[PDB]
């Protein structure tokens, strides 16, 4: 039941521990990239960036953008997306980190570099996907 990409999901009052964000969709055939951008105004608190061709390898890049400057990248070779295939990304907000799971398997955690979780009020979803659903609940 598509939404059009790029898609902005409002996070009113920011994020809080025990908040679970669920993204359903399908990777396009011959995808180059996916990006989730958790934004505090112009800053990017948490950038989650699967790259399907970085020097002919698949890698997940996580980072934070402060005052338009990217910080130190945390990379992950474990790559559970496939071109043409449906996925579920779950982002669980915990007190000290974002926890990410894809297709019900734990993938990575990302320690909070931005401390004002209550100001992370937008999630940008972009890249080579068909978007079915983006929602949140409290667990
Ligand atoms: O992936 C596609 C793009 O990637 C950036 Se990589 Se530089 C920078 O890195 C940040 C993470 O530290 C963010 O992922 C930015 O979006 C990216 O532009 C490079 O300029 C090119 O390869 C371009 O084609
Ligand atoms: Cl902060
Ligand atoms: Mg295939």
């Amino acid at each position: 039941g598509p939404l059009i990409v790029p898609y902005n999901l409002p996070l009113p009052g920011g994020v809080v521990p025990r908040m679970l964000i669920t993204i359903l969709g399908t990777v396009k055939p011959n995808a180059n990239r996916i990006a989730l951008d958790f934004q505090r105004g112009n800053d990017v608190a948490f950038h989650f960036n699967p790259r399907f061709n970085e020097n002919n390898r698949r890698v997940i890049v996580c980072n934070t953008k402060l005052d338009n400057n990217w910080g130190r990248e945390e990379r992950q070779s474990v790559f559970p997306f496939e071109s043409g295939k449906p996925f579920k990304i779950q982002v669980l907000v915990e007190p000290d980190h974002f926890k990410v799971a894809v297709n019900d398997a734990h993938l990575l955690q990302y320690n909070h570099r931005v401390k004002k979780l209550n100001e992370i009020s937008k999630l940008g979803i972009s890249g080579d996907i068909d978007l079915t659903s983006a929602s949140y609940t409290m667990i």
